[PDB]
């Protein structure tokens, strides 16, 4: 189990002002920390973000969270569960601030809710120096989801705050899972990010910020436009034919027109991953996520996911007979046979 901690400084907020916090498993052991990025979409006007509040508020608030969770899938402290870090130091920190992790705007005057997810990752990592952090060999910033994109949007920036704050050591690496997202045409008829942007004060990497400039910020939530403009070394996990993707895309898995769509958007997924040598991408319709506890079960080319994560690591230290880019080249879901059933 993993113990609940509240942040000391009570200023970094969940939605409502109340505040966040992280859950921690410490394994005095081990020099490995790994944080993961819960997910959960997002709310981008105060119109949603009331309805958000009223049927899912423990993504907006602190005040119901329990006291422990059982960590699950990569998560995880059983071997047999997690062969690849179980003997790690494990931090869930859960998602109340319902920006993506791109905020750093306070509740005001003017302001009806809080939304501070950049700002939440930047004191975890402060708070948790003086717990033993400050000895960590190497820091793996992961996430699910919208978790996944947080993890896009925020690694660049822990590795700069570590430095600055003294502690060049500490090796930061993302691990974004199911956060891979492609700018498409719907099959039947960006902006919601556009505008929750505007009313986060959401913050994108200055690397690309840079190349898009000021109003396009949108650009920088999209995997395929931000990753080159990354340092920190980052694994992409990421399902061929997502079910949120598909969702936004207003498809709900077949006619001549679908089938075109669908084998088309793998292909443009596939293309996307080509130049990403750290990648695990199945050729799968499925919403499931790397903390779910079956995680071992999928393979790409007859490797698991935590077989090519632990070939990251040693890669990190191409290999003999340990892959670490794997993207299926099959046009159609469940054409993999290890697929989620
Ligand atoms: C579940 C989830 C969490 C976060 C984001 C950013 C998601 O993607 C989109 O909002 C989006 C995708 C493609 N085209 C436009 C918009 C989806
Ligand atoms: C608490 O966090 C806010 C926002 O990051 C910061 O401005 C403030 O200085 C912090 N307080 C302390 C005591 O560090």
């Amino acid at each position: 189990d993993l113990r609940l901690h509240l942040l000391l400084n009570t200023s970094v907020t969940c939605n409502d002002g109340s505040p966040a916090g992280y859950y921690l498993k410490e394994s005095r052991g081990s020099r490995r920390w790994l944080l993961f990025l819960e997910g959960g979409w997002y709310c981008f006007n105060r119109e949603n973000c009331d309805s958000r509040y009223d049927t899912m508020r423990r993504l907006m608030s602190s005040r119901d969270w329990p006291r422990t969770r059982t960590g699950t899938g990569i998560l995880s402290s059983q071997p047999e569960e997690n062969p690849y870090w179980w003997n790690a130091n494990m931090v869930f920190i859960p998602y109340c601030s319902s920006d993506v992790w791109s905020g750093a705007s306070s509740k005001s005057e003017k302001n009806e809710y809080a939304f501070m997810g950049a700002l939440i990752i930047q004191e975890v990592v402060r708070e948790l120096l003086g717990r033993g952090l400050s000895g960590a060999k190497v820091l793996l910033l992961a996430g699910s989801s919208a978790g996944g994109t947080g993890v896009l949007l925020n690694v660049d920036r822990v590795a700069e705050q570590l430095e600055k704050l003294g502690y060049p050591a500490i090796q930061v690496r993302g691990l974004a899972d199911s956060g891979w997202f492609l700018d498409n045409k719907q099959y039947r008829h960006t902006e919601a990010i556009r505008r929750g942007i505007r009313y986060w004060n959401g913050v994108v990497p200055e690397r690309c910020r840079r190349q898009f400039q000021e109003g396009e910020e949108w650009n920088c939530f999209f995997g395929y436009k931000v990753y080159p403009t990354l340092r920190s070394p980052v694994f992409v996990v990421q399902w061929l034919f997502d079910e949120a993707q598909l969702t936004v895309d207003n498809v709900h898995l077949v006619q001549e027109g679908l089938r075109l769509y669908i084998q088309n958007l793998g292909r443009e997924l596939r293309h996307t991953l080509k130049d990403v040598p750290a990648s695990f991408a199945p050729a799968c319709l499925s919403h499931e996520i790397i903390i779910r506890s079956h995680w071992t079960d999928v393979q790409v080319k007859g490797t698991s996911l935590p077989r090519a994560l632990h070939c990251w690591d040693r890669s990190l230290h191409p290999l003999k007979g340990c892959p670490v880019h794997l993207v299926d080249s099959c046009p159609w879901p469940h054409c993999n046979p290890s697929c989620p059933t």
